[PDB]
């Protein structure tokens, strides 16, 4: 299995790593129908989503989507430094696949 | 694919953005039958609810309603500044659709 | 749809409001069979339960009972001031229907 | 319903109260098959488990077992003083039935 | 019924204890399909995973896998010292079976 986010990210089509090394600037979440999602930004303007669960996701990803939103909310509230995001870049905002936190 | 809470809010009828830029002043939650809900207020007095789940909600919203109550509680306890709420204004208190937090 | 805990409480028979304006003094929780419940006290001696889920409860209250126990535990651990409790007074200890927190 | 952990404990055979009045010294948890359990210790060496869910438990206890592990983890991390444990002392280590926390 | 992580770990084949006595240096989590996993590292370079749930896991392990990822995230965020990990050594990175925290 991959040993880090960069190696994990490389296993997928249409992805890239963004290196932030910064805390989350804003956290947004929605319960509106068909927009049950989270959006984060950083002070540099970079904006990312956790996608609404859909047909593009296999069953095993559903629990992981819910965990990711949990992770982003607590990272935001604790001012935890986000190291990198692995994202899909065929979505706008880019869609989070993985997160690493360090320092 | 909203970039932010304002754009997301604008996808729905009967909504508006409240800009608070302040911590939650009070947090109330109920397990009473047919009133399984949360209510928050801000220091100015403004009051908002997370609605009881009902027939106006699609299935995918159910998990998101539970998440929103989780978010409001932890935001309250951590004194996190709420930037904006997207709310449905055809309810009283106005009903929360989305929240943004920023320092 | 109520603006506050006092108005919510008044919608039900066998209820009353306790105004505590104090942090929780003790938090007790049990996983023993037929006593899967929480009990809290305040410095003044006042004691309250979250009831064991039972046939008096409608399905929609089940998730809310679990949320209330979550709320009491974190309120206790963070020393959050409890403003009011709405309780059913036909049980001993009085059974929590709703909580409000404000400083 | 019982008003406190001592009275609750007394409703069950093969139990006792341990009065600790101390924070948890160590927290251990396992996902290994048939040992999906938690173990805590105190500085005096006293050791307790949350048992693996089994046939001795009724269905209503399953959620409560999961909650208890949640409570012990956060008690451990916040250095919350444990007042008492109600345990079954027909198991080694003694098996937790209930916990009380008071400052 | 084990009283500590070392004895628990020894009940299984293909396991070993790693003694860290250090906080987690990095926390990584992925929602990408077939890589719904967590990875942690320590400042000594040591890397561990929580495996993707799979055929090797019995049903009772599923909830425990989810709990372990919750535990690692909060341990990371609170800078809690990890004492030991029990891991399976027939995976790369080694796969977490149990964790102990002390001091």
């Amino acid at each position: 299995t991959p040993q880090n986010i960069t190696d994990l990210c490389a296993e997928y089509h249409n992805t890239q790593i963004h290196t932030l090394n910064d805390k989350i600037f804003s956290y947004t979440e929605s319960l509106a129908g068909k927009r049950e999602m989270a959006i984060i930004t950083f002070k540099n303007g970079a904006t990312f989503q956790v996608e609404v669960p859909g047909s593009q996701h296999i069953d095993s990803q559903k629990k992981a989507i819910e965990r990711m939103k949990d992770t982003l909310r607590i990272a935001y509230l604790t001012e935890a430094k986000v190291e990198k995001l692995c994202v899909w870049n065929n979505k706008t905002p880019h869609a989070i696949a993985a997160i690493s936190m360090a320092n």
